[PDB]
């Protein structure tokens, strides 16, 4: 199309000549801890000069050496700069400290999927086709880019204040033309050659998009168990059970979305991502009014004013300490 050669274009000069050191500590309020992960926090803050409320991941610069993934974290902000679509999360700042890597990101005050869709019990398959058809059409715009995502789940997932998806979390994201090899993502999602220790590629994304749809419907993950490994023996054997409220459309797309061989699967075959575009299952989605946001949202986040955090957990509240001494710069100077 005239737009993926645009989004090439657009990814291709950022990708190229990253912006860095957009912000710094001082020019931010720091209110409440909205998530933790491996490296640090997602932490509401405020912007001094506009008023403007943003979500500021710190990460860690010593633990990430030490957890050895300095290059995800690289990545990670490399694309996130270098990215534009509208059910991705924005990364507008960016900078680091002696100890800590900052990414400051637009606040998604409707919080992560998850807790929507714990509370809700399960989505109605046209709330979980509404879903679906941003995560179909944001990773039709990341794979034209050659970047696999690698951590779909609802958690990643955030809900905007329109109940549009925002993708974050793109700490496991590559740009790779064809295969990479690491045991990246989370044990529920992972496709099966990212289980069988394979060079996966681009349709490990669209396994995890079979495991987001009958999770998103059912209310609960097709492959789970106490084990990893149990879990992990279910999804290379990849028979599926459907809960019979499943229509016999979303049964037949997720069978083609969770085909355990690879050639097989929907997203990678020669007609590729048309052949979950033109499935049945979204026989009703407008593709262009999704993209442009013209779908009326099946659920809508209780919104107050800017900086309300409702729809977040509550995190202990920890200190963000910047050391007197640099720590990591070498291996953190292309961030
Ligand atoms: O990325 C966001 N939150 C994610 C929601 N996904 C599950 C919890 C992880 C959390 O991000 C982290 O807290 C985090 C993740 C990894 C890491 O190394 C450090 C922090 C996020 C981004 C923008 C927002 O407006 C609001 C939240």
């Amino acid at each position: 199309k005239e737009f993926l050669a645009k989004a090439k274009e657009d990814f291709l000069k950022k990708w190229e000549t990253p912006s860095q050191n957009t912000a710094q500590l001082d020019q931010f309020d720091r209110i409440k801890t909205l998530g933790t992960g491996s490296f640090g926090r997602v932490m509401l803050v405020k912007h001094k000069e506009s008023g403007n409320h943003y979500a500021m991941k710190i990460l860690d610069k010593q633990k990430v050496v030490k957890l050895k993934q300095i290059e995800h974290t690289l990545n990670e902000k490399r694309i996130l700069q270098a990215v534009n679509f509208p059910f991705l999360v924005k990364l507008e700042f960016s900078f680091k400290d002696n100890s800590n890597l900052y990414m400051v990101m637009e606040y998604v005050a409707g919080g992560e999927m998850f807790s929507h869709l714990r509370r809700i019990g399960r989505f109605s398959e046209p709330h979980a086709r509404f879903y679906a058809a941003q995560i179909v059409l944001t990773f039709e715009y990341l794979h034209s880019l050659d970047l696999i995502y690698r951590d779909l789940k609802p958690e990643n997932l955030l809900i905007d204040q329109q109940g549009y998806i925002q993708v974050t979390d793109f700490g496991f994201a590559k740009r790779v033309k064809g295969r990479t090899w690491t045991l990246c993502g989370t044990p529920e999602y992972l496709a099966p050659e990212i289980i069988l220790s394979k060079g996966y590629n681009k349709a490990v994304d669209w396994w995890a998009l079979g495991v987001l749809i009958y999770e998103m419907a059912a209310g609960y993950p097709p492959f789970f168990a106490d084990q990893p490994i149990q879990i992990y023996e279910k999804i290379v054997s990849g028979k599926v059970r459907f809960p019979s409220h499943f229509s016999s459309d979303l049964k037949d797309l997720l069978r083609n979305l969770l085909q355990v061989d690879l050639t097989k699967r929907f997203g990678n075959l020669k007609n590729g991502v048309n052949d979950i575009k033109n499935h049945k299952w979204f026989a009703t989605t407008d593709w262009i009014a999704i993209y442009q946001r013209k779908v009326e949202a099946p659920f809508i986040p209780k919104f107050k004013g800017p900086g309300d955090t409702s729809n977040f957990d509550d995190y202990e509240e920890e200190e963000i300490r910047v050391s007197i001494n640099e720590k990591c710069g070498k291996e953190f100077t292309e961030f």
